[PDB]
């Protein structure tokens, strides 16, 4: 018995094992267009994924994860709201049951049917596990997915996810090139915030991309197929692994753009 997101174990339940869950900087948060404020000390994104190295995609029960080599600065994210260089370690989805529902982040109440999550962690402190029990300590990129046309730099991430159909499965997934996933514009929003799963930790500044990204039902009609269960057990399928807005509390969400 552990967090899911059912309904006995759902995001209703995750504060009994996880207090932090009510913490002051939670995520996510619903983005109001006209609360949010331009900041012209922004600086642009800098987004330096050229030498980046997939290693592996697996299902890891809550969603599945495409892992990046994080031993060298092959694949980072700097400027913006950051101080430093963040290293890319893995990104991963969260999607709904109907093209309806999905995203974790919401923009003037408005759902997306997917959000894409690139976790990235702080170098300054040697290793991601180190990273994430600081405040400053990761940095995710979010990108919202709405159904429309498909994307063609997706289509290699669901023609695999057939081999990790099942909790605990995993598979080789080299040669993924994460800028076929980026929107046009780098426009975004920032605040300060944490971890959307358990622990739930509030070691992250958000950083959402205006600019949400087109697929066919086709392509996200594929995630719906995989299964929360490990094989051999109760079929369960992987559906709106989302959490829902939190409190935006004492908190100010900045905007790049005007
Ligand atoms: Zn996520």
């Amino acid at each position: 018995h552990h967090w899911g997101y059912g309904k006995h174990n759902g995001p209703e339940h995750w504060h009994k094992d996880f207090p932090i869950a009510k913490g002051e900087r939670q995520s996510p948060v619903d983005i109001d267009t006209h609360t949010a404020k331009y900041d012209p000390s922004l600086k642009p994104l800098s987004v330096s994924y050229d030498q980046a190295t997939s290693l592996r995609i697996l299902n890891h029960g809550h969603a599945f994860n495409v892992e990046f080599d994080d031993s060298q600065d092959k694949a980072v994210l700097k400027g913006g709201p950051l101080d430093g260089t963040y290293r890319l370690i893995q990104f991963h989805f969260h999607w709904g049951s109907l093209d309806g529902q999905g995203s974790e982040h919401t923009v003037d109440k408005k759902k997306y049917a997917a959000e894409l999550h690139l976790v990235h962690w702080n170098t300054k402190y040697g290793d991601f596990g180190k990273a994430v029990q600081q405040p400053d300590g990761l940095a995710v990129l979010g990108i919202f997915l709405k159904v429309g046309s498909a994307k063609p730099g997706l289509q290699k991430v669901v023609d695999v996810l057939d081999s990790i159909k099942t909790k605990g499965k995993s598979a080789d997934f080299t040669n993924f090139d994460p800028r076929g996933l980026l929107p046009e514009s780098l426009d975004y929003w920032t605040y300060p915030g944490s971890l959307t799963t358990p622990p739930l930790l509030e070691c992250v500044t958000w950083i959402v991309l205006k600019e949400p990204i087109s697929v066919s039902s086709e392509q996200v009609l594929k995630f719906r197929k995989l299964n929360f269960n490990g094989e051999g057990e109760p079929e369960e399928l992987m559906v709106d692994n989302w959490r829902p807005a939190q409190p935006l509390k004492n908190r100010q969400i900045k905007a790049s753009f005007k």
